[PDB]
């Protein structure tokens, strides 16, 4: 059921942004390890003197890196007259983010028909406001409202080239690196408490609910379902510890968990990035056993060959079914020194109307799929 | 003249520590950008709840890169039951280091004798101690002073593999990188005056004084001018404002300028980061113009073939002549978002007795051929 409940009009995933002690090495690292080009920059060299913020783009995925330069060069800049491009950024805020949450994201940004009525109809409605509407050389509106923890839901929308104040990127500094990887396709958070958690996000965007393991979840989904957001609380007291509640010790409480990336050739996405791990990507998880890859043949069999099976044990990718659709996905290794936040790379089959999005579900299907193929265990015993 | 007034027994230049907001980032693009395998770590896998320390080497280069988890996983500890590896670290220090400077060194560390007596003496010699000689699994003893601004001297020395409590590396996450990058050859520090930086660190080292631009500057080296501690300070009011300035503006106050690697091969070296500079590795300044590449030939014919002069202008490379040697030397643009820190890479020719450490200088004399070069722009003029 979906009763298309959202009290403003949301487009789509536009960015997130990454609050960093240095802009540069991260920004570089992950253009790296993922194949995104750096496309734009607002720092010294654009006259902006209170932040450093480097945009890298791979097809319609954003992601946007800041740090925040010494405050002593913009001493005497008041907001009237500041020359950040991003007016809801302060020095305080980002270096006491970070110093609490070590590298993460700040800032999941949504595209809307109006940010100002967005902003307004948010708080009228239950959101904390972060950043009021700010509109930026008569072209783009930001505003931001508290989503969880220290992240902000940020809303854009354009009149009519990321953010004014922003230069795009001199070709020599902008590789066209590209391994497939295509949009956003869902950000998740982690919170104490799943209910109040979603009661509030719901309760301020009218996001429906989108149709053992040491979580509970429920993903929030707007109109058409292509802004998802999923939440997680930790389950106490299992056999081993939630990694939902590690994650809240590490990053000092509620935060963003992971990004999932859609990819529009999976196989490519991963083999490029799997080169790269070791020489300044990034890691995956460890690889599901051979009983995993040979159980696939039951379960999607009817979806994917014995050669795009094989390819899947290659490359460690996982594999989930909806009643409606099919979910190839993989896991990095936190992101950052914290065992905090990760990426997720999917693609997913079916629900061809377009494809609608979720489409295969979020691999919920696959914590015991993993468990049970752990049995490889059992059959090396013998 | 050397007067060999070293006070201790110095050995090598042994390690660079730098100080980030987060060690993972920040060491994977390094390893990429300079060719430097991942060889130890000290971190939550290896019982390490204060701190994340990444170490990269080449050759006898060690590059450590650090970072602090939250307080809350060491809340319970006290130094005397701490989990750190590295005894001096500190959470306030490095979050306020970092919050003050942006990314860059901490510690230039140097092998001596016994660290205990070379922190007794230098502090009686009037170093400011920061950290008093502890020593780790009876085995290793590391001891700190202040050098200049934040920027501290370790000194380390060996009973008889990089620190207790560090882990060598898994294989599989340390692929063999090397551009060529040998060991590190000088280590230069930015102050706001001189000749009391200068008074202070040879009064308590015995440092020496090795043998319009902007700047002041003068070298203090070891006994057998091997270890080689450059010292800057502005020049004020010029027609160009003064680099060194800059850099104190930036980095609020005195700090590490620039690391200056030793390449074996500096062609392969400068071929390969440059290949990476757009794709996650380092930028390199503009390059000269081909009048100074002419030039070459005058000032340095007897020692570079034509082809070899070739490969030098193909690069960017620098030279610079003693009248005891010849320097090849390029420079990095800044390592992180501020424009402080940088490096540079050197090979020095010449001084054969082994080679003479600042075998060639420091390229002063670059300073008037790049400008006196700029007459390619009278020359296209005509
Ligand atoms: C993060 C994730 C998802 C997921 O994306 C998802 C959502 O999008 C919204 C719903 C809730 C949720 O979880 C799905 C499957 C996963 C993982 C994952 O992270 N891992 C890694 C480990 C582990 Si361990 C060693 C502590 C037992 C998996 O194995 N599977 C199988
Ligand atoms: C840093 C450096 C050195 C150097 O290593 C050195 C020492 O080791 C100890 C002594 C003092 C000192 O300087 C030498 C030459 C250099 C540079 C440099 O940084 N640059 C870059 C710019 C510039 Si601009 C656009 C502001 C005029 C050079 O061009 N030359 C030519
Ligand atoms: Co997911
Ligand atoms: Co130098």
């Amino acid at each position: 059921k979906n009763p298309k409940s959202d009290k403003f009009k949301v487009k789509r995933f536009h960015h997130i942004e990454f609050w960093c002690g240095d802009a540069t090495n991260v920004a570089r690292r992950f253009s790296w390890g993922l194949g995104m080009r750096f496309s734009a920059k607002s720092d010294l060299s654009t006259g902006n003197m209170v932040h450093a913020s480097y945009l890298l783009t791979s097809g319609d995925l954003r992601f946007l890196f800041t740090a925040p330069y010494s405050p002593s060069l913009s001493a005497g800049e008041i907001k009237p007259t500041t020359t950040a491009s991003i007016p809801s950024f302060d020095h305080g805020s980002c270096r006491s983010f970070f110093s609490s949450h070590g590298l993460g994201v700040r800032a999941v940004a949504i595209e809307v028909e109006d940010a100002e009525s967005a902003f307004s109809i948010s708080v009228a409605n239950g959101a904390i406001p972060s950043s009021p509407p700010i509109v930026l050389n008569e072209a783009v509106t930001i505003a931001e409202v508290k989503l969880y923890g220290d992240v902000v839901l940020r809303y854009v929308s354009y009149k009519a080239e990321f953010l004014p104040g922003f230069e795009r990127v001199e070709d020599a500094s902008s590789f066209p690196l590209d391994y497939g990887i295509r949009r956003l396709d869902h950000a998740v958070g982690n919170v104490p408490e799943l209910g109040p958690a979603l009661t509030y996000v719901a309760g301020f965007t009218g996001f429906h609910q989108f149709a053992e393991s040491g979580l509970n979840s429920a993903v929030l989904a707007s109109n058409d379902e292509m802004v998802l957001l999923p939440i997680n609380e930790p389950v106490h007291g299992t056999k081993r510890k939630s990694q939902i509640q590690t994650y809240l010790e590490h990053n000092e409480g509620a935060g963003l968990q992971h990004l999932a990336l859609m990819s529009e050739d999976i196989f490519r996405t991963l083999r490029e990035m799997r080169k790269r791990s070791s020489i300044g990507g990034f890691d995956f998880m460890p690889s599901p056993p051979p009983t995993y890859y040979q159980n696939l043949k039951k379960r999607v069999g009817d979806v994917l060959s014995d050669d795009q099976i094989k390819e899947c044990e290659e490359l460690g990718i996982l594999v989930d079914r909806d009643d409606q659709g099919t979910l190839l996905q993989i896991f990095t290794k936190p992101l950052g020194d914290r065992p905090t936040i990760f990426i997720e790379i999917i693609q997913r089959v079916g629900c061809m109307m377009y494809q609608s999005g979720g489409c295969g579900g979020f691999g919920k299907g696959n914590f015991s799929e993993l468990f049970k193929s752990i049995e490889e265990y059992e059959k090396t015993l013998e």
